[PDB]
């Protein structure tokens, strides 16, 4: 088989990548190593920012989201005794975020790619790819057990953190930065009705927590917990009774518990790899970075990325322009690392970090006092959180 | 000999807090351990915020500031080629900083002082605390060779860092917080020309560099270098070629060099003590606290926790209200943590610290992006480097 533009992974990122191109008149082929119950059965994210709101209105899959989503203007960091609100709407100037599941996302684009009638790959084993440098690179896979082998023009490795896109360019072309957290954070999904109508944030001397939700009857929670910890040794029961420790006594009051749907333990990371292309591959989301969940930048920056490539292959296709595509790493990484060092500083002042003298505490109990008390302060939380203007 | 208050050292905080005392009618007598010139031989500091300014004009010692003093509406940053300017007077609303010498508003001090006729010891030896806890504590000393005593209501211990203030109160009432950087500056003053209208704090691979002045026609300047560096190492040839190694090329071939009238290094720290006061005994200035010189605090802090203890004692006295010389502490650390946070953060953006991985180095030069790149940024280091409010 032959197309325009092969797309490795059917996360988010690929499928919005192939949603977009397949509007514009550009024919992809979307690979993916697992089934589509297997996709859809990660929690994972719920944040999406403005910029990413408008994307999906773009990519004409935003009906379900329009009704279902939910506008914040909002959002509470709590420490110390005190509750703090930062007002993301008038600190922003007129911007906020949108709360709706990946897993509604990725649920909405799958949806709106078989109606197209659009190519897509499902149980694709081992996925090779062939001539990056070339005019014509190709992909191989196999399904069942026979080899095919997908012509192109240009390859867009949409296909995650272990994915095989990142791997098939020389090591020695790319340079990686990277930090791994001492913690990880134990999620929980549960079908009870949220604690607050806003987000809330939590530095407790115990660790960080976080007060999110779903829907008006749907909750997702978690917890800062050590590396070594396994979710088999988190019982509801305990779940429920060290959330509680953790948050102001009149919010933890006011909790309704329940049994939960899902429950994982994801570790926290912050990782660049610079360029983010090679030949005729591309890199977007995961494939290239990966941020600390603590500002909810992941699947945001996976948008951009997305947005970016969308638009210079759309110069290079009806424009005829391909020069365009060489300024694509350029353009995304000035994003992602003013993404990447706002998830690091709301990380560093939300968690309770192992090792920490007398004078880092008071820095980082200060930075929250400043931050949460300066109108300046609060702006630079608001724009960043919101989303910073795409270019 | 009696007083009302006794205080320890000549330094800017003591003859400050001395004149503020005075001029209000409650007696005070200041202890030396050195002689005037030797206290006028430090260079040190050179810039000071608005509130430090008012304080001195109501000190009544500003005629020859308001003269000599320069006042700055701007200071730069340099990095990775470029230089941005901050415009501190429109981004803080209208407040400015001014710059003059720490050894003038020392020299301009014991002016008025001398003039006052109030008592000034200076070579007092062997100073030491007695009876911090009763109400009659007393200090005693010795001039020559004899051994003196004064009895006072109260002990303001202004003896700076290496002080005998702080080794008075016990060890088991003090809670220490103190950090320790692995580099110092090395500052050298020269009596030429200086190299731009305003202040260039400058981050380069080979370290920071800081253009400062004090005059038309006196240059102060700095470079980072390693605690194992000695003064004699650095000859003024390798000062002024190592400047213009760290400076933008356009501001070094303006540079005009010559022999240095004074040459040191001075190490940098942050150590802040809780509480600040034990009986009778309150500490103020360096004898309590020290922040790296980064976001020049040091004089600042010294200024405001003596504007805080000379009108708690103003009510004591006049106002009979002794009951609020409790409170000292809690008004003092408010402001003292904010600054240290600031000091810290200017501290780790603009210096080449050993041993940092890729990841860093990336964050370090994104936030020197984001911060002089957005609005709200700007503002909160405007704001801060002007100094907060005095509460
Ligand atoms: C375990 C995990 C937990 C997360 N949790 C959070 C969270 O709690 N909150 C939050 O804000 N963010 C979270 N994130 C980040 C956010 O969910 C991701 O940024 C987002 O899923 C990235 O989108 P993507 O399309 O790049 O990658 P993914 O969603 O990972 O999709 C990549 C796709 O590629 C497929 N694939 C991989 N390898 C191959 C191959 N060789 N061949 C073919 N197909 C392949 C994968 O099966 C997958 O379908 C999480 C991410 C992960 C991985
Ligand atoms: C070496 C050094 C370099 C500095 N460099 C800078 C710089 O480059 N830029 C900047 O912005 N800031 C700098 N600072 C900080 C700033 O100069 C200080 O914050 C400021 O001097 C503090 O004022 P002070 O009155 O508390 O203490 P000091 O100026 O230290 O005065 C304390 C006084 O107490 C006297 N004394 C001490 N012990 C006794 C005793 N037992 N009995 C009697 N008298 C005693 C001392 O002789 C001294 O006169 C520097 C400080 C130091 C110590
Ligand atoms: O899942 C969420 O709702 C969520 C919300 C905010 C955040 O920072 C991280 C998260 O995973
Ligand atoms: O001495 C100066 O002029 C000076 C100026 C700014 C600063 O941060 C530190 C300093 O010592």
């Amino acid at each position: 088989m032959k197309t325009q533009v092969a797309i490795i992974g059917a996360g988010p990122s690929g499928l919005l990548l192939g949603q977009l191109l397949h509007k514009a008149g550009i024919d992809n082929v979307i690979l993916e190593r697992q089934t589509p119950d297997y996709v859809l059965g990660r929690i994972r994210a719920g944040v999406l920012e403005q910029g990413m709101v408008d994307l999906l209105r773009e990519a004409g899959v935003d009906r379900r989201m329009a009704r279902d989503g939910l506008v914040h203007e909002g959002v509470e960091i709590a420490f110390a005794g005190q509750r703090r609100r930062i007002d993301l709407k008038r600190l922003s100037g007129g911007k906020t975020v949108t709360v709706y599941g990946q897993t509604e996302v990725t649920r909405d684009l799958m949806e709106a790619r078989e109606a197209s009638g659009a190519t897509t790959v499902y149980q694709a084993a081992e996925v090779r790819l062939h001539d990056l440098q070339g005019e014509r690179p190709y992909v191989t896979f196999e399904r069942d057990g026979e080899r095919l082998r997908l012509d192109c023009d240009y390859i867009a490795g949409c296909d995650g953190f272990h994915g095989i896109s990142r791997q098939s360019i020389p090591a020695e072309r790319l340079k990686v930065f990277e930090r791994v957290y001492p913690f990880g954070w134990l999620g929980l999904l549960a079908d009870t009705p949220p604690v607050s109508h806003e987000l809330i944030y939590a530095n407790h001397p115990r660790g960080f927590a976080l007060c999110s939700q779903r829907s008006a009857t749907r909750s997702r929670y978690y917890v800062q917990v050590p590396l070594t910890e396994k979710v088999e040794d988190w019982s509801d029961e305990r779940f429920w009774t060290e959330l509680k420790a953790r948050l102001p006594a009149e919010v933890a009051e006011k909790l309704v518990t329940g049994p939960s749907l899902e429950k994982s333990i994801a570790p926290l990371r912050s990782f660049v790899v610079e360029p983010m292309q090679h030949g005729r591959l591309f890199l977007a989301g995961d494939a290239a970075h990966i941020v600390p969940p603590t500002g909810a930048k992941g699947l945001n920056l996976a948008a951009s990325d997305v947005s970016t490539l969308y638009r210079l292959l759309l110069k290079a296709y009806r424009e005829g322009r391909g020069e365009l595509l060489e300024r694509y790493s350029a353009i995304c990484l000035r994003r992602i690392w003013k993404a990447e060092r706002f998830s690091w500083w709301m990380t560093s002042v939300l968690h309770r970090f192992p090792d920490t003298d007398a004078f880092s505490q008071r820095i980082q109990q200060t930075e929250l006092e400043y931050y949460l008390g300066s109108e300046a302060g609060l702006a630079t939380i608001a724009e960043n959180y919101v989303g910073l203007p795409y270019e």
